[PDB]
C-alpha cells in the first residue's frame, strides 16, 4: 500500500475547516481512511487505504481546494511505516523564515529525507518524510537552533507507525 500526507495552512480557520470537510468527503468516497489534526493554523490530513490512481486524484483535489478556499497546501505520497515530521515556523520577518527554509532543506537532503513546504507572509510549514527517529532528532536540533537564532516560534507534529507526537515550547 501507500500513504498520503496533505497539509493545509491559512489565517482563516473557517476556510481551513471547509477544506478539511471536502477533503474528507473526497477521501472517503474512494473508501480511503482519514486521520486529521488541526492545531494553530495548520491542518494535517493523512489518508490510507487507496490505490495509486486515487492518490493522484486526491492530489488534484488538494490543488483544487487551494483555489476554492484560498489556502496554502502541500502533499506527499510515501510508504507505509515511513516516518513523517511536520515543522511549523512563525515570525514577522519573512527573510528569517526563508533562511530557516534553506537550512532545513539542507539538513533534510543530508539525511535523504523527502521535503515539501508552504510559505506565506508569516508562516512556514515544512513536511519531511522518510525520516527515522535518529534523523528526526537531528532535524529538531536544527529547528531549535533556527528558533534561537531568529526568534521565531516552532511547532512540531511527528507520525511514526502507530504514534502521533505534538510539541510546542515552554
Amino acid at each position: 500500500m501507500g500513504v498520503m500526507v496533505i497539509v493545509f495552512e491559512g489565517d482563516d480557520l473557517e476556510a481551513l475547516e471547509k477544506a478539511l470537510k471536502e477533503m474528507i468527503r473526497q477521501a472517503r468516497k474512494f473508501a480511503g481512511t482519514v486521520t486529521y489534526t488541526l492545531s494553530g493554523n495548520r491542518l494535517v490530513i493523512v489518508i490510507t487505504g487507496v490505490p495509486e490512481q486515487v492518490r493522484k486524484e486526491l492530489a488534484k483535489e488538494a490543488e483544487r481546494l487551494k483555489a476554492e478556499f484560498n489556502i496554502n497546501v502541500q502533499y506527499q505520497i510515501m510508504g507505509s511505516g515511513s516516518g513523517v515530521m511536520v515543522i511549523v515556523f512563525e515570525g514577522d520577518d519573512l527573510e528569517a523564515l526563508e533562511k530557516a527554509l534553506k537550512e532545513m532543506i539542507r539538513q533534510a537532503r543530508k539525511f535523504a529525507g523527502t521535503v515539501t513546504y508552504t510559505l506565506s507572509g508569516n508562516r512556514l510549514v515544512i513536511v519531511i518524510t522518510g525520516v527515522p527517529e535518529q534523523v528526526r532528532k537531528e532535524l529538531a536540533k536544527e529547528a531549535e537552533r533556527l528558533k534561537a537564532e531568529f526568534n521565531i516560534n516552532v511547532q512540531y507534529q511527528i507520525m511514526t507507525g502507530s504514534l502521533e507526537h505534538h510539541h510546542h515550547h515552554h
